[PDB]
């Protein structure tokens, strides 16, 4: 009998949707207050001087929504790193130095909560997605992470470097077609982002690079993602539908330049008006094959790219105020952390559904969306249906 | 009422994935091997180390490149000082260059994918662009997208500092999202640009030196999908797709991107190791097909430099002919890191039309494609050839 290509694939694929089995997170130690961020800040930098632009800064931290944010970044660490407390001295290969350890190593204490709620040898783990926005190197996070909990040589990886906020519905996207091409497949997806990339001193020219002061916190999340779960494994929510899109009238919205003084963050535009004003279309494309109009009905969660976002979302569609609460509980508890924030929300909601007693793990309702947003301006979005409890 | 069981059943495709179309491009600069020792020490100002410049010699007489393209050139040279150094800060001369030249470049193959394939671009619903030469914000992917006029609501997957073996990570990744997706046609774009590892020769970095001897520039580009129309024309099927990490290999290949650019660091015995477990990769990908003549097969490998080829082909006991399309790409265009392999199949498809042979893989009906770069890893694709 000779094998052909057609037969290989019907045996090879997978037969039902993505399923979420598990999600795990972690954050270092350093836990940082945002009430007193902004002395603690305009001392390490020695800026103190500077008493128009630290008011500037204050009311930037007090608008925030943010009550902390874990850091890597400590005192000790910025007093032997004098360059990262500049606002342009050359500092990039300290950045590096530390974020090319640290973000596989935060990567890997979620990645062992992913796995331990699984509750499955991490031999079957046959995909790894590692995203970061903090550092690149060769070979990358993913082979570091490979190797840190001791995956099988022959795990397929997906290194996802440089990627931005919206990159936590990008690995959702990707997981999705991994686990469901490939029969047995289990699928690791790790997001670690560690703000040392970006973090420098303040200016008055640059007003915008201050923002990302306020706003930006450390965190890793990991899902396990796979079709056809065994009887022994605990679905969470099911991935159904994805988009990617950039907004029209955007050019230029978000943009990061890796340099020799690190990571920096330019803004044009009105990022909350051009995401507001373009969220209807991404729900219509999303919701109207499924018959549902009423947004209010299906359960939410967004990248908290800052408060403004959701405040004049929540105000376009007319959602009730109860909609983003779990998206404002993470941005109060832990800061804007890039790819991994919606995952972190994701994780928040099924807790919270849980502790409240709720029917399903999206706060009692069967449909949910999650967004992604970050440089492009790209949307990211993916439809969810809950699991009962 | 609609379940997700109903969508997803809706939603996938039911064949193979299918490249359709490859595309290629360099920079217009050709360097010939013959005369680049002497190109290469003059222009970094090095004509005083004549011990290392005979070293320099021996490498580039032993690489079988004959020619590479190159974006860099002696003006843009001696406008950036700071990139002819060994080592001085030079990163944002260097990023300055590749965040526009390597989407430019990108796209020169893209079009030409684009133009065999015969379809609107208007239906690529996927692309996926892999570099090792620079990251930014947003990605290459989206300079792309706006060069191409793709739709906005393409899904892109930006692939940074991948390194050499990802010609085969690009078609594992192309291969899922077409037969996941139906109607998908997936754009995939390698493009490689060594302004950003081109740095002056020392004598304590022998691994160094070799990088500048081997490294050439290129784009490549594919279109792949599955269940073709009868106006779309097959070229090859991804058949089974498997990455690994040979055992032992530890530091065999690093790349860290600092202040000085991309730097290139080689321990342990790289042909060594790739020959000793490249049976082990065969018979995993073959064995299930039944086969295990690899002089039956078509021949695909990431020419990294002559040493592994040497040694794979000594290993096997291959003949002689099995890495022919591989060695013509480094000879004509030298280690174009991701690019390669996509230029090898190109170059197999070419030869296979003009020797009037009866299959786009050299009258063979099954093949591999082998990656090979940090990690070590080693990326591997099973192929089908097309009838001619
Ligand atoms: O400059 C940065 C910092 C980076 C980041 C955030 C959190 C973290 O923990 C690590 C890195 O996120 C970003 C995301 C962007 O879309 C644009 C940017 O310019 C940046
Ligand atoms: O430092 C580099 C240069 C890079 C490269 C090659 C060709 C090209 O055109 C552009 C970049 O490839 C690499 C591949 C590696 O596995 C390790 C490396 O250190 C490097």
């Amino acid at each position: 009998h000779m094998v052909s290509v057609e037969e290989i694939r019907k045996a090879q694929r997978a037969e039902g949707p993505a399923t979420v089995m598990a999600i795990g997170t972690a954050t270092p130690p350093n836990c940082v207050d945002q009430s007193t961020y902004p002395d603690y800040y305009f001392r390490i930098t020695n800026s103190e001087h500077m008493t128009e632009l630290k008011e500037k800064f204050k009311r930037m931290c007090d608008k925030s929504m943010i009550k902390k944010r874990y850091m890597y970044l400590n005192e000790e660490i910025l007093k032997e790193n004098p360059s990262v407390c500049a606002y342009m001295a050359p500092s990039l290969d300290a950045r590096q130095d530390m974020v090319v350890v640290e973000v596989p190593k935060l990567g890997k204490e979620a990645a062992t909560k992913a796995i331990k709620e699984w509750g499955q040898p991490k031999s079957k783990i046959t995909h790894l997605i590692f995203c970061t926005t903090s550092g690149v190197d060769m070979p990358g996070a993913d082979y570091q992470l490979t190797k840190l909990l001791g995956l099988r040589p022959s795990v397929k990886r997906y290194m996802m470097y440089q990627q931005g906020c919206f990159a936590g519905g990008t690995v959702l996207r990707l997981a999705k077609d991994l686990a469901e091409n490939n029969k047995g497949a289990r699928v690791l997806v790790v997001c670690s982002e560690i703000t040392a990339v970006t973090f420098r001193g303040p200016t008055d020219t640059h007003l915008d690079s201050l923002v990302g002061q306020a706003l930006f916190g450390d965190g890793a999340a990991a899902v396990i993602v796979g079709s056809d779960p065994l009887p022994v494994e605990k679905p969470l929510f099911q991935l159904v539908w994805t988009a990617q899109t950039i907004l029209p009238d955007s050019e230029g919205a978000i943009d990061g330049h890796l340099r020799e003084v690190g990571l920096t963050f330019h803004l044009l535009k009105d990022v909350p008006g051009l995401i507001s004003k373009n969220i209807e279309k991404a729900l219509v494309e999303a919701f109207q094959p499924l018959g549902i109009s009423d947004y209010n009905s299906i359960f939410w969660i967004a990248h908290p790219g800052g408060p403004a976002i959701l405040d004049q979302v929540e105000a376009k569609l007319g959602l009730k105020p109860e909609k983003m609460e779990a998206t404002r509980h993470v941005l109060s508890e832990y800061g804007n952390m890039s790819s991994a924030c919606v995952l972190f929300i994701l994780d928040q909601m099924r807790k919270k559904s849980i502790e409240n007693g709720l029917g399903t793990t999206g706060e009692g309702l069967d449909w949910g969306v999650l967004f992604g947003f970050g440089p492009g301006l790209t949307v990211e979005t993916v439809v969810l249906r809950s699991v009962t409890l």
